[PDB]
């Protein structure tokens, strides 16, 4: 194959370290540090407008806008030095309102006839971001519960920035991705337990 390497953090103090040391050459503003903070005891109440508006941030308050702004701004400040893998946790609505209640069994096994309406549905096509994407150097224990596994594979020089510390309010080894983007789900298939899918997306960018 013609495949490119990704790193992935194998150990918490690895991750903790690399992710620290990525922090000091950012060199951020302190209007953004609070932009970013305020975003992660938000981020379930911004990226929800974000999804909705389809982007457009001419509508939202004041307050917002300039945090958005602000955002979007610190991302030309982190990017990453090489190629990562980072993972992030969703529940069953992340595939579409007809998953809700159709992935999962009341045994809490996965449902391997909603799998496959899944796997036609998004294998091997490009699926679109609006808000902010979350995620983790490691497949952290605050998921592990969640029926649905992402792993994004990020390129080198994009952005993404470990906002661990920035935010007390921020989940394990977290790791930030600039809103809109854009990646192409590679793989689907079950977790060799039966509850969870693990997709393997590939990241491209954000517009
Ligand atoms: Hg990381």
């Amino acid at each position: 194959a013609y495949s490119n390497t990704y790193q992935e953090f194998t150990n918490i103090d690895q991750a903790k370290a690399w992710g620290n040391a990525q922090y000091k050459k950012y060199g951020l503003s302190k209007s953004e540090k609070e932009a970013i903070v305020s975003y992660t005891k938000s981020a379930s109440e911004i990226n929800g407008k974000l999804r909705q508006n389809k982007g457009v941030i001419n509508g939202f308050p004041s307050n917002l806008i300039k945090q958005v702004e602000l955002l979007d701004k610190s991302f030309n400040k982190m990017k990453t030095p090489e190629n990562i893998m980072l993972f992030r946790g969703d529940d069953p609505a992340y595939l579409g309102t007809e998953f809700q209640n159709t992935l999962l069994n009341s045994n809490g096994t996965i449902n391997k006839t909603a799998f496959e309406k899944a796997k036609a549905k998004f294998l091997n096509k490009d699926r679109l971001e609006y808000g902010y994407i979350s995620t983790s150097c490691m497949n952290v224990s605050q998921f592990a519960g969640r029926p649905i596994i992402t792993k994004f594979k990020v390129a080198k020089g994009s952005k993404a920035g470990y906002i661990d510390p920035i935010s007390a309010f921020a989940g394990q080894l977290e790791m930030l991705l600039p809103r809109h983007s854009t990646y192409h789900i590679d793989d689907m298939r079950l977790s060799s337990d039966g509850k969870q899918i693990i997709i393997t997306a590939t990241m491209m960018g954000t517009a």
